[PDB]
Formats: structure tokens, sequence, C-alpha cells
């Protein structure tokens, strides 16, 4: 099931490499997308350890993306913080 994990969860997820970010409250594990994504690996590097549905909403993508998105959902905000 998905994985319930605090603001803090992502927050330990931030390093070099090991990237966790938040799109609605839901924990995207983009650690292995970095290399995958077409806007590379910097940019969800540097919102890691932190919610950047901001950065994915405001950039606005594509449906597609949105949609694809989904596909990396190992979490969600834990039911105090959600
Ligand atoms: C977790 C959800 C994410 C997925 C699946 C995703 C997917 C994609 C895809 C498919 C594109 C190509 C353009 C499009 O068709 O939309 C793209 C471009 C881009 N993404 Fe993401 N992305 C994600 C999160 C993010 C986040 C959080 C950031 C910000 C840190 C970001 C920054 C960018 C940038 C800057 C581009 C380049 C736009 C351009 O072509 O000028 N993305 N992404």
């Amino acid at each position: 099931a998905v994985k319930y994990y605090t603001l803090e969860e992502i927050q330990k997820h931030n390093n070099s490499k090991s990237t966790w970010l938040i799109l609605h409250y839901k924990v995207y594990d983009l650690t292995k997308f970095l290399e995958e994504h077409p806007g590379g690996e910097e940019v969800l590097r540097e919102q890691a350890g932190g919610d950047a549905t901001e950065n994915f909403e405001d950039v606005g993508h594509s449906t597609d993306a949105r949609e694809l998105s989904k596909t990396f959902i190992i979490g969600e905000l834990h039911p105090d913080d959600r």
C-alpha cells in the first residue's frame, strides 16, 4: 500500500542522488527518475526533501506527464501531517 510518510520522511531523502519530493501530499520517489526526466536531475534534487507540488503544477508540464507522474508515488503525507 501507500507508505505513509511525514514531511520529515521526505526531508530525510534529499542527497546528491537520493531524491524524494511531494506532489499534493503524495510522495514521489524520483531518485531513479533524475536520469529519465527530460527536465534533468538538478531541478528535482533541488526540490528534494520538500513538497514540489508547486514546481510541478506551476511548470504545468502536460496531461500525459501528470498521468505518468502517478507511476512514481511511493508514499503519502502522514495522517497527522495530511
Ligand atoms: C513527479 C512528477 C514529474 C514528472 C513525471 C515529470 C515529467 C516531465 C516531462 C514528461 C517533461 C517534458 C515536458 C512535458 O511533456 O511535460 C518534463 C519537463 C520538465 N520538468 Fe518535469 N516531471 C516531474 C516533476 C518535476 C518537478 C518537481 C520539477 C521541478 C523541480 C520539474 C521540472 C521540469 C522542467 C524544468 C522541465 C523542462 C521544461 C522544458 O521543456 O522547458 N519536473 N517533466
